[PDB]
């Protein structure tokens, strides 16, 4: 209740306060031998609270549409930083950030995208998008046409969180998309847990069928690695190649 | 006389820092020898002094042993890390181990097993995330009463780690873990002579059947040399400063 006010209390002044910060997780080609790109996902560094779980904030920031503000905030902060490494010679291919419903359904969203490339100067296949595939399937044709008109800045687009078997999977085919990621529910069965590895293979063969990228995500182990590359699994993310981390010690890391 | 003023004044203040709950833990990470996966945390001794702030390790640790209070302070520390490792690890925090330095007289202490006993019953943690640090001349100052006491604390089941010719002195003794000095990390990778010490610290430390972690890691570099001539593990400023509990569980596991 009370608890309840401070937190929306204190996340309405966090941007203005500059409480937000990006954290980058590494991703990998599937041997685990080169870095591909890198994550940028959502931190809130408070005040008195500490470092605040994603968990907790996410959602109420999208319990009160500041979800959408924010996110686009973060799409140019990451831009932003990918041209500052760039220059720097830390050489990483691409950054990849997620998009709310929201921002998908913004009509300015993409012209914004616009003016950030120009701004940085990055190029466009330097930046990714990822979506769920229910912000896909709250409207298909609108969708279709949201999609192209991203996809047609040069872009990348990943979708995740999406049906298995079959049928759903081939239906994305109809999408101008680049990427499927594995979720982690997923891999955390690999290898010997019988559904969660069926349902692997099954999305990296019907992503590689529609010429799409696949990348796992949440890879922990080697035992999780091993089975993924040897069903040639494109890409690769998680604990085994490393945390989400501050920007300056990705830079320094990867440098 | 100036320098003997400022020493009076620090030991003063620090007479009651225990008392008054001045000194605090601060973590440093160590991670897999390719620098992406945690191994441990490695507790360290801090002060938040009420009108001096946080003062200097390298400032108050030194006063800290001549008035004899390094062993009381240090045993309290022993217990708050494995207390911290504890509480992560019932809040799903996955710091896999906790490093403690141990002083000289926490070392010849009879009841030490005993106590560490206890802190390992208390906190309900395995041992084996418990890792004891001492350095060489700790040890080598009287070699078998050493061996008397480390070979008691291996019987509870925990690491330790000493922290050239002096490796074939510390295989007498059951000990897990050679942490490699900055001095020896500071050169890399182009130092001619360092390069080729390192190189040899890590060879005959695997070929002594002991894992090796490097201190004082700063760059990209120095950890690709260390990584490719199979150095088991790293820290340093490379990947980050020092920090309280909550922080570090936040960023560096969980």
């Amino acid at each position: 209740a009370l608890e309840r006010l401070e937190l929306e209390s204190d996340l309405r002044r966090a941007l203005e306060l500059g409480e937000f910060v990006l954290h980058y997780q590494p991703q990998f080609t599937g041997d685990g031998r080169r870095l591909t790109g890198a994550e940028a996902l959502l931190r809130w560094q408070h005040p008195r609270r500490g470092l605040v779980p994603p968990s907790e904030f996410i959602p109420v920031l999208e319990e009160i549409g500041l979800v959408a503000q924010v996110g686009d905030w973060l799409l140019a902060e990451a831009c932003k930083q990918l041209r500052s490494w760039h220059k720097a010679k830390v050489r990483v291919p691409k950054v990849s950030v997620n998009l709310s419903a929201r921002q998908f359904a913004d009509g300015q969203l993409g012209e914004r995208i616009a003016a950030i490339l120009y701004e940085t100067g990055i190029p466009p296949a330097c930046l990714e998008l990822e979506l769920t595939e229910s912000i896909l399937m709250s409207d298909v044709a609108e969708a279709m046409q949201i999609l192209s008109g991203l996809k047609r800045l040069g872009l990348a687009i990943a979708v995740d969180d999406f049906g298995t078997g079959y049928s759903s999977l081939n239906y994305l085919k109809q999408f101008p998309i680049d990427v499927l990621k594995i979720d982690r529910s997923f891999v955390d069965g690999l290898p010997h847990g019988e559904q969660d590895a069926q349902i692997a293979r099954a999305i990296i063969a019907m992503a590689h069928s529609l010429n799409l990228m696949v990348i796992a995500e949440g890879v922990e182990s080697q035992a999780q690695l091993d089975f993924l590359r040897e069903h040639g699994c494109d890409e690769v993310q998680g604990y085994l190649f490393g945390r989400p981390m501050p920007a300056e010690q990705f830079g320094m890391l990867y440098a």
